[PDB]
């Protein structure tokens, strides 16, 4: 009891997070796209809907709360989330950071300028709403550009004045998750204000032990994620990858039975909208994950216990590893 | 009389448009940034103020209308563009298009795609505004992307439409103007209907008259930059040149005198904020140019008169072919 965490409705108490799933999206976008194209959504209304059906099926299925990880440069719109996040009773934390398509004005900032504009959004509110950012979202795609090496700089040092945790978009086979450690450490984070995400798009061990020994939390966001059946189909290939579902999940079991049950935490990366990518992809993955944001406790949660995860175990990765990753630190 | 060309007030007759300067920006930024991070410009009161003020100035050398060629990624506000407008009494024509800094949810469309986004903006309205696009950006920096291969074409496919014109951004001292108008042409794009943009960075005057030629209007539209005397400040000089206003001023008269006096659009590519280059870029360029956008009335067009060019030859380019030029054709 008393420690809170920022939702796009307003405070919460850490407690009443409960099911958490920690790297999610309403809407896969750019900067200013939704307000300059909605049409390409349908509309903005349809595009809620959608999002307000997902979150309701994903709270009937025991979701209680999602950490939408959408930076400014992924079009994140704090109005929408608000917006679904009431209809349809799931808390929402929303981020600040940049992620890899960030635009010259954010590209031509200096380490403090970034620093800023991450305090900005996590102290003050995003744009005029007072809506407060509960994450710092950052990302590489191999070795960090030099720019992208500021901004964990300024991620670590907003954290560190803040106390909110950083979550890392990683290209998980190039094993960015060290580089990553290196510059958050370099800069005196703790690694346990840290996750190291998409860490389910490899099976290296190696890697993922390596973190979590450190004391990162390893994150294993990408559940649903496959494109087994679909192998004609190029973009869905390089997007989802050729491994199963169950691969993905055994990753779960494999850290708890090395020890590593409090360094895990589970997502997703669903969305229910998505213009960052090929035209129509959202009508691929609604027909891979019929399930959406439900397919965690529906299907994984369910594999875990018939492989012998105890419920104890299960509930401390879903309920006390988010509660104790987001509690400001 | 009869004519109307849109602007961010509203419709005008194009006979009113007046002494015109076609390629200028109320501020230079990305999708998102102004409403994300309004700090940057002090805040969004101060950037209206300074930019009224430079408005009124401009009104007061004898400008009556911009063309704020701001695209959707260059982060035009078109509720700020009104509100200046408004407040200094100078008409604003608003931009369609893309620039060179495209988000990943404008880069993954196809033609198709793009050209009904740009007719939104020109047909429908920008945001949810009802406020309606005047003129489509577009931009190249060297030889195309294929990216950029597709806004042109579909830049080409909306002007058709619509008879709206179409400007450029180049990379002057590579010529990309010839290749800019081979993908128009290619489209079926009447030469008349583009300008050919930054064409005063370069002093190829084989390369202007062959545009010039083809019935292509050349814009002469960096009229003021000049890092003459700031040899030591490297953003500077890459972002002015080393070329001095007369030079580029010189070129104005360059192709009057060899009879392209109707092909000619002068400008000076303002601005009042700029948050996409290096930081206090707009207190070097403030020091370089006092007179902001009335710079183009208060020294080039009397340096030109001097020179020897008559007052009608004068009017013609920057009233009758401004006006020719925006005239939904
Ligand atoms: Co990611
Ligand atoms: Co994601
Ligand atoms: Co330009
Ligand atoms: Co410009």
């Amino acid at each position: 009891t008393g420690d809170l965490i920022n939702t796009v409705r307003g405070p919460i108490p850490v407690s009443e997070a409960g099911f958490t799933l920690t790297h999610e999206h309403i809407c896969g976008s750019s900067a200013g796209f939704l307000r300059a194209w909605p049409e390409f959504f349908g509309s903005r209304k349809a595009l809620a809907e959608k999002a307000v059906r997902g979150l309701r099926h994903a709270r009937a299925a025991g979701v209680q709360t999602i950490v939408d990880v959408s930076t400014f440069d992924i079009g994140r719109d704090v109005r929408l989330l608000a917006e679904v996040s009431r209809a349809a009773d799931v808390h929402i934390v929303a981020a600040t950071g940049l992620w890899f398509d960030p635009p010259l004005s954010m590209r031509m900032r200096s380490v403090e300028e970034l620093t800023q504009f991450f305090l900005r959004e996590i102290q003050h509110g995003i744009e005029d709403t007072g809506i407060r950012a509960g994450i710092i979202k950052v990302a590489t795609t191999g070795k960090a550009t030099p720019f992208q090496e500021l901004v964990l700089k300024a991620a670590a040092r907003a954290s560190l004045a803040t106390g909110v945790p950083v979550t890392t978009h990683t290209s998980a086979s190039q094993r960015d998750g060290e580089q990553q450690a290196a510059i958050f450490e370099s800069e005196g984070l703790s690694p346990s204000r840290v996750c190291i995400g998409h860490s389910d798009d490899t099976d290296d061990l190696s890697y993922l032990t390596g973190l979590a020994a450190r004391g990162y939390l390893v994150g294993l966001d990408r559940m649903p994620y496959s494109a087994i059946g679909l192998e004609g189909n190029a973009s869905a290939l390089a997007l989802f990858g050729t491994r199963s579902w169950q691969t993905r999940a055994l990753l779960i079991k494999a850290l708890i039975d090395r020890g590593y049950k409090d360094r895990i935490l589970v997502s997703h990366d669903w969305l229910f909208g998505f213009s960052s990518y090929v035209t129509n992809i959202m009508d691929v993955m609604d027909r891979i994950n019929p399930d959406g944001m439900a397919f965690v406790p529906l299907r994984v949660i369910p594999f875990l216990r018939e492989k012998g995860v105890p419920p104890e175990t299960l509930a401390g990765v879903t309920v006390a590893n988010p509660a104790r990753f987001l509690s400001p630190t």
